């Protein structure tokens, strides 16, 4: 499968997506990465690892509808397949994620459904839950609410920021969205018709 990763920051989750792309017998190619912002980290390990990249500003268009669409204008120059989100935080309006139903991932932060929302690990600490985690996902309309792939608890410790906590899930992170993106370009996880995951 030909793979687009969308991104908005450092791209630590990029990477483990390239670095897994790139061992043997991968069904999927990482073949252009998108930034809604410039200067990066994320870019920058695109670049390095020979893929293409576009910075495609969402404050210069009027609505998302049209920020989607340029977007989607990209994925199309370029044949893709699947969309990954990591760690891309514009939330995709109605027809783009009706367009790409099935073939478009996210990594959340938390096990859902608990801590939905880009502040998950905020959440989870004045909670006081002592086991977090993360979760691959179907991207759906719903903000964190698509069909679930993959989670892999991990523990929170007494004392943990939002940035040891926030590392922790990282390499969770790092594990289960790979393993997710490999599951779905093989076609062993799909979205089926009736809108729930089906295993082959």
């Amino acid at each position: 499968a030909r793979v687009a990763v969308l991104i908005s920051g450092t791209g630590s989750n990029l990477q483990a997506l390239i670095d897994s792309t790139r061992e043997p017998n991968s069904s999927a190619q990482i073949d252009i990465v998108i930034s809604n912002k410039a200067a990066v980290a994320g870019l920058d390990k695109a670049e390095r690892a020979g893929i293409p990249t576009r910075v495609i500003n969402h404050k210069l268009y009027k609505n998302r509808v049209e920020f989607d669409s340029a977007i989607d204008l990209v994925l199309e120059e370029f044949s893709i397949d699947i969309v990954c989100l990591a760690g891309f935080m514009r939330i995709l309006s109605g027809p783009f994620v009706q367009k790409w139903n099935g073939k478009m991932l996210n990594i959340h932060p938390s096990l859902l459904p608990s801590f939905k929302g880009s502040n998950a690990h905020e959440q989870a600490l004045e909670t006081g839950v002592t086991v977090t985690g993360c979760t691959v996902h179907f991207v759906a309309e719903d903000v964190d609410a698509g069909q679930i792939i993959l989670q892999e608890a991990v523990p929170v410790k007494r004392g943990d920021t939002v940035a040891t906590l926030s590392e922790r899930v990282k390499l969770a992170e790092h594990k289960i969205f790979p393993a997710a993106l490999q599951l779905v370009a093989s076609g062993t996880v799909q979205l089926g018709e009736n809108g729930k995951i089906c295993w082959v």
